[PDB]
């Protein structure tokens, strides 16, 4: 590869039609006795990025995990934060999320204002990300912790308007999120509608439990797919015959 | 001049050290019998932009005013909106405000999501603007209508963090706002702290009642100053000997 910001890496990949893949590691769900093996499987996988976050956990545990990732893998490590406490200076970048599907100001601006001076004392690449929670069948942790409601999974116009408002406000990425372990993944037609009508790259995650689901999301217009649960449940998820 | 987006015009002006000046016309405060004279004075003034907004008013009245401005002046007309109803397709651009000093989600994302599909059926240039209300002595209309509180005028660190979070989220401009007819304008040291520690251009307005106040704001780091009240009160405000 070449030395680039992660933002430029994603933009170039989208322009060149090259699909990206992030494995999400949730530090609260990591069994450390098995982490060495897990990182070997990440290295062997087609993953292009490692995302870290997805649970409220003490900062030291996140820092410990990120230190292992930076030692034992060569992938960019992007923090996927729920709270400013999850900021770790050892990561490469941070998705600076705003929960655009929600109307809880803590997750629209308050935590971001708290985070800004913290991020200024790090070398993290900060990538504004419009985070849109899509209803998926059961209540997810994102909705629980944020005390917000997801966007109706059949209201394509609202999901689009939300992504477009994000883009207009200056989001550099849209992340369409069904939630960790979602029963129903983000609808493919929603991915298509949004990817055809915004210009910025689209991340899709939540509820994707087989390779076919990844391919379908890509085909529908996802530029980067996130897999957490399926790889947490099976370190061999990406194995081939 | 040359044909440019307003955003690029502001960026180039900042790079070249050329200070900009907007006259704000509030359509609810316009006496129409005197508008022809008022527009002549705008044309003779050093204004580079006309901003329109600053009161809750029916859309037809805004459209009527903007039509006159587009006919009788040559300045770019930028909508300075309080609600998606104030969008008029006849303007050149719109400051797509988010009220970063406040924690009312209507003014952080809700109205922006409502606005997005409306803006998509116009040719308006949409410029993400981090709108920061600074305490100024009395309650202003911005605080009243938004049901938010302004930022303490002595808390430079918070004002900075707010502007930095805006910048990180993708704001293209910061607008430091004391409110229309403010008793105390935005502090000069606040303008300096923010202009030295964010890279995007800074608009300052609210409470500026003489030319000296404009010069001081510019000297402190404002890239563009907005004057409403002082010109509404005296069409000859910008006259020279
Ligand atoms: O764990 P899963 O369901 O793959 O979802 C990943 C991610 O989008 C969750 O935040
Ligand atoms: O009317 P004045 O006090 O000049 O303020 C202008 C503008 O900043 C108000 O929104
Ligand atoms: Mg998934
Ligand atoms: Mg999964
Ligand atoms: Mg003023
Ligand atoms: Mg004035």
């Amino acid at each position: 590869k070449i030395l680039t910001t992660i933002h430029q890496q994603i933009l170039e990949a989208k322009k060149n039609g090259q699909k990206l893949l992030a494995i999400l590691l949730d530090p609260d769900k990591i069994v450390w006795e098995n982490l060495d093996h897990l990182l070997l499987k990440i290295n062997q996988s087609p993953a292009t990025h490692i995302f870290v976050g997805g649970s409220i956990v003490e900062s030291t545990i996140i820092e410990d995990l990120i230190a292992q990732l930076k030692q034992k893998t060569r992938l960019p490590v992007v923090i996927f934060p729920g709270d400013p406490s999850q900021i770790s200076p050892k990561a490469d970048a941070i998705l600076f999320l705003s929960l655009l599907s929600g109307r809880n100001p803590d997750y629209l601006i308050e935590y971001q204002v708290q985070a800004a001076p913290i991020l200024k004392k790090t070398n993290l690449e900060v990538i504004s990300t419009g985070y849109i929670l899509i209803e998926s069948g059961n209540e997810t942790a994102v909705a629980r912790v944020s005390k917000t409601e997801p966007l109706n999974r059949e209201n394509f116009d609202l999901a689009l308007a939300t992504a477009q408002a994000g883009e207009m406000l200056g989001s550099k990425l849209i992340y369409l999120e069904a939630g960790s372990g979602a029963k129903k993944p983000v609808p493919l037609e929603m991915i298509s509608v949004i990817s055809q009508n915004v210009e910025i790259p689209i991340i899709v995650g939540g509820g994707i439990v087989d390779l076919h689901g990844i391919k379908k999301a890509y085909n529908a217009g996802a530029d980067l797919v996130v897999i957490g649960t399926a790889f947490e449940n099976d370190s061999h998820f990406f194995d081939s015959l």
